[PDB]
RNA sequence: CCGCC
């Protein structure tokens, strides 16, 4: 049933110079208004209560204030009044109005067959004409699950790789071609030829959200098959899954997708191969805290779970003597290379590493003993205390092996209650709006915003039982950023799918400023993009410094990943790809001497930490 | 707070 909420009224104004008495329509509407039957009537076009209501007060204001109203309406208003005319007789009027106010009503069953996400294999005809064998590669985290699947896809004549971060297809795009097996790179910000004259190799690796699903490969790898039940981003690895034309599917994720995988390819009669895969070396949970730093020992690696902690933490490491490595997930891709570079160099005195999780995934870390700085983001689910302590790994002179434990006594007890909990296997797959879809709504709703559209688009929608509409809360939020800034839209659409961080001011700025060059089409010139950087761009004195360094990362991030899709209007890609990388090497600097950004922080800007 | 496209 429609949720009569999400309808925002339109108003339709009464209008000027073009019997007639008041006193006595008064009356006629207030009984109008009261008849159990009228509005058990309205009630069958589905005008509920509250549209019933709202409806009214416009109508009652209508045919109050209008200098001329309408003639047949006239007559009929003569008759409820001084003649042998119903109530009733008013009420396909009323429904006129309330169709103004309220289109939705008009077109309730156009809008659910445009929402209708049933079947969703279907949507991909090119993957439903070939024969696809699926083959998921089972394990925990770190249990090489992945290896089998990579080279059997270096071994093919052709294959995809498709990853769940930039790094990852970052990753496999280096190894590949470094396996003498050529290799394209697609990323949504960063899209790399390797053959000479430019065409498409035989081999890409991209992160999920980007790859073909009207090309044919001999080989298809999927990883982290189990983020197919994300909120926000599972629908890319529902649409990978259920639309690659590859001849071998290959998935690697935990076993609590296995189930889920199945219900899908029965729908598609599809062949499931599963391979189970078992930890590389043991699991081992602690014993004893660290309790105290005084035990930090070369091979440790300490999360944390926000970064007031992580500047704390390390602040705490360097009056120690002791030297340490950073890594959260924000940095950009080649200061965290180097962090882990020197984390894991053996001649390099580097050996304590205090990380947020964004280490549970995508670097090639050798890390000794996890220690989780506390337990809370809520406390932290078995999966993602499972995914984060699966990391300890080598060290391999009798230091083989891996252990975790907490910082604290209180919270160790809990670490262990957690760890050995069961996973709940995981129940649907995500799947999203597509353009096309909400470009028809739009059609049917002119009025509505987009960020309302796509509410009404949710409600309407209807999905099998193993599947779910994402979240589009990031998506509706840039919508909001831009309503007043004049997009068709397609465009407007595009807009708000890119990725920015909402909670960044610069890049809502710079998501503003792009997108209103645009719709005055006013190309966004490196020139341009250099003043409004504010460049050339110092080292940075303190952590705010950092944070504005990766801001700007970030925007040029945004405008790398709009130049795929707008090239006019974003014509100098190569360019700002240079600018960046040199930005990356300014930040690279600031973070090697991150400890003197804590301490100017924290002593002149008292950043206090706890 | 983190994670991320």
């Amino acid at each position: 049933i429609p949720n009569t909420s999400l309808f925002v009224p339109l108003t339709v104004k009464p209008q000027g110079p073009s019997p007639l008495d008041k006193n006595e329509v008064k009356k006629v509407l207030d009984k109008f208004y009261k008849r159990k039957e009228i509005q058990k009537l309205g009630a069958d076009y589905g005008l509920d209560a509250r549209l019933f209501h709202q409806a009214f007060i416009s109508f009652r204001n209508y045919i109050m204030q209008s200098h001329s109203l309408d003639v047949d309406i006239h007559i009929v208003l003569n008759d409820i009044c001084f003649g042998a005319a119903h109530a009733d007789d008013l009420f396909p009027f009323f429904l006129r109005h309330a169709k103004q106010i309220f289109p939705v009503l008009d077109c309730k069953d156009d809008l659910r067959k445009i929402s209708d996400l049933r079947i969703p294999p279907n949507w991909y005809p090119d993957a439903r004409a070939m024969q696809r064998k699926i083959i998921f590669h089972s394990g925990p985290t770190n249990s090489g699950k992945t290896y089998h699947a990579i080279q059997k896809y270096f071994s093919a004549k052709s294959g995809v790789y498709c990853g769940p971060l930039k790094l990852l297809a970052h990753e496999i795009f280096e190894k590949s071609n470094a396996a003498g097996v050529p290799c394209d790179l697609v990323t949504g910000e960063e899209r790399v030829t390797v053959q000479p004259n430019g065409k498409q190799a035989s081999h890409v690796s991209c992160t999920v959200e980007m790859c073909s699903v009207t090309t044919p490969y001999e080989v298809a790898v999927i990883d982290e098959i189990q983020m197919i039940r994300d909120p926000a981003r599972g629908w890319a690895w529902t649409r990978a899954l259920l639309g690659l034309c590859a001849e071998e599917v290959h998935l690697c994720g935990e076993p609590a997708a296995i189930d889920l995988v199945m219900e899908l390819m029965y729908t598609t009669g599809e062949e499931v191969e599963v391979r189970d895969y078992k930890r590389l070396t043991p699991i081992s949970v602690l014993d004893h805290a660290l309790e105290s730093l005084d035990n930090l020992r070369p091979g440790d690696c300490i999360v944390c779970f926000s970064k007031n902690d992580i500047y704390s933490v390390s602040r705490q490491i360097e009056i120690r003597g002791l030297e340490s490595a950073v890594i959260y997930g924000s940095l950009p891709p080649g200061t965290k290379l180097a962090q882990a570079k020197k984390f894991n160099d053996p001649n390099d005195p580097c050996k304590i590493l205090v990380a947020t999780d964004a280490i549970g995934m995508g670097l090639n870390l050798s890390i000794r003993r996890i220690i989780f700085y506390s337990l809370i983001k809520e406390p932290i689910t078995t999966s993602q205390a499972l995914q984060i302590a699966g990391r300890a790994g080598r060290f391999s002179s009798r230091f083989k092996e891996g252990e975790v434990t907490t910082m604290n006594h209180e919270d160790l007890s809990l670490l262990k209650e957690i760890l050995k909990r069961p996973v709940d296997p995981i129940r649907a797959a995500g799947l999203h709006p597509t353009a096309e879809q909400i470009e028809m709504f739009a059609y049917h709703l002119p009025d509505a915003t987009l960020s309302n559209l796509i509410d009404i688009f949710v409600d309407f929608s209807q999905v099998d039982g193993q599947y779910f509409v994402c979240n589009m809360d990031d998506f509706k939020f840039s919508a909001e950023l831009i309503q007043h800034i004049p997009l068709s839209l397609r465009v407007r659409y595009v807009f708000c799918t890119a990725p920015i961080n909402k909670k960044q001011p610069f890049v809502c700025s710079s998501l503003l400023q792009f997108a209103r060059q645009y719709s005055r089409n006013e190309p966004l010139t490196f020139a341009w993009l250099r003043r409004y950087i504010k460049w050339p761009l110092l080292p940075p004195k303190n952590i705010k410094d950092l944070m504005d360094l990766e801001a700007v990362h970030d925007v040029l991030d945004l405008y790398l990943w709009l130049s795929y899709r707008f090239m006019d209007m974003f014509p100098d890609a190569s360019l700002i790809r240079d600018l960046q990388k040199e930005l990356d090497g300014i930040i690279q600097d600031g973070v090697h001497n991150i400890t003197k950004l804590i301490k100017m922080s924290e002593t002149h800007k008292l950043l206090n930490l706890e």
